[PDB]
């Protein structure tokens, strides 16, 4: 199985599976049933920031969303990723809908990450930056429904020619180059991401939602997850 | 057959495939015969720096090799990428040996790339920095002879267990992910890089080079292309 820390942008509630019941950003290690959430206030049809930051002095990973001019939503976390995470992975951003369905629209996405060794600057470090993105987006990994098209976005789940949401749609966009997140050497690790999305729906309830995720390296949709499972998990243990 | 625009540090005079008579810098424009050179002072055993830059403002590809309290050698040349490169590339180091053998040893290695669209801040940018090679550095495609080791260091060609290097040995390292080099929609589009190398020879004579280079995504080392053609070119044309 697949080995997964992400932050989720939950927009439907699924109670039956640990939700809270109000749409809500969460910390997911190894499981869709997040370590810890925070009520979100989402808005349908808005752009919005996450913001996504770790540091191995305090290893604690955060996020932040938001909409200009409302209240932020925060979320954070205990984790060791040497503890949780194989020590080169993929990071990424997921997205499904199912019965209820979204635009899950990226209109930029920033990473960069530094790993530091035993000695006084012996940093090594991976920065990439995409504020649009091309028909042939060759440093993208695009897996199940995701594409990116004429607009210059990147559209995770299935939009009709209208721009219209589909439902049980998944897909997610990986960057092309391993990312080595720590090793034992490393007196300080650290990473930071930053995605603007879209989510806009018909529906009276918007689903399922986006994420940023970090993964080992070969990862890919696991079976039967759109949906709830935010194209992340094979179950919902 | 691949398409190659590179700098190479040449140590070796190959004069009748138009050398000068000296070890030298140069501009490789598809091929193996500089479009211009400078003479580099090269210093067996000593650790040197080599800068590349280009800008499509000026359209000028610049690099600059020195080491430290010696005067630098530079050479500069007019290059449109759009006219040399697909829009996709890969980037990387090469070295080779033939007759007479050399360490092509690579202590760091960095690269910036940054492409503006159309609009006023539309930024797409990639960064990388190696300060230190892991024994799996799973973000380098090492091709033919190359090698990271356990001391933190690429050898892009054959070294023994007793240090010395080997003959006829030809090794690339190019990043994992494939760069953006240019698109017809940007107002600049540039780059630079960065490298520290150490070459030492137990021969009077060093032989061949390193050089960093930019290359269709799927380049790979050309049959034969050991000693002069220094892992970049099929023949001497
Ligand atoms: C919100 C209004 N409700 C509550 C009244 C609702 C909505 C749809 C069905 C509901 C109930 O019940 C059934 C029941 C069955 N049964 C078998 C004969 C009996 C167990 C079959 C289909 C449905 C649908 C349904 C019919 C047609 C096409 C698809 C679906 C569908 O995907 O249901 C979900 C999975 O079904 C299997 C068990 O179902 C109970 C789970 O929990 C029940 C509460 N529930 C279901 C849903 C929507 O779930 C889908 O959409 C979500 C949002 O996009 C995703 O998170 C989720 O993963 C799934 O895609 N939300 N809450
Ligand atoms: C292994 C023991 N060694 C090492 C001690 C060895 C063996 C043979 C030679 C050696 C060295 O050096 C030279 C040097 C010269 N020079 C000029 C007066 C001085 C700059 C001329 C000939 C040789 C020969 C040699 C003599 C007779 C018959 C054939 C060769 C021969 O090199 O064939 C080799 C292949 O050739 C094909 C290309 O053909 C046009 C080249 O133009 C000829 C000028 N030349 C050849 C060389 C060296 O080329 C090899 O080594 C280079 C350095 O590693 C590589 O750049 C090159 O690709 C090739 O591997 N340098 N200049
Ligand atoms: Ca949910
Ligand atoms: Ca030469
Ligand atoms: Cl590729
Ligand atoms: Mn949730
Ligand atoms: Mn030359």
């Amino acid at each position: 199985a697949d080995t997964i820390v992400a932050v989720e942008l939950d927009t439907y509630p699924n109670t039956d599976i640990g939700d809270p019941s109000y749409p809500h950003i969460g910390i997911d290690i190894k499981s869709v049933r997040s370590k810890k959430t925070a009520k979100w206030n989402m808005q349908n049809g808005k752009v919005g920031t996450a913001h996504i930051i770790y540091n191995s002095v305090d290893k604690r990973l955060s996020a932040v969303v938001s909409y200009p001019n409302a209240d932020s939503a925060t979320v954070s976390y205990d984790v060791d990723l040497d503890n949780v995470l194989p020590e080169w992975v993929r990071v990424g951003l997921s997205a499904s809908t199912g019965l209820y369905k979204e635009t899950n629209t990226i209109l930029s996405w920033s990473f960069t990450s530094k790993l530091k060794s035993n000695s006084t600057h012996e940093t090594n470090a991976l920065h990439f930056m995409f504020n649009q993105f091309s028909k042939d987006q060759k440093d993208l990994i695009l897996q199940g429904d995701a594409t990116t098209g004429t607009d210059g976005n990147l559209e995770l789940t299935r939009v009709s020619s209208n721009g219209s949401p589909q439902g049980s749609s998944v897909g997610r966009a990986l960057f092309y180059a391993p990312v080595h997140i720590w090793e034992s050497s490393a007196v300080v690790a650290s990473f930071e991401a930053t995605f603007t999305f879209l989510i806009k729906s018909p529906d009276s309830h918007p689903a399922d939602g986006i994420a940023f995720f970090i993964s080992n390296i070969d990862s890919s949709i696991p079976s039967g997850s759109t949906g709830r499972l935010l194209g992340l998990f094979p179950d919902a243990n």
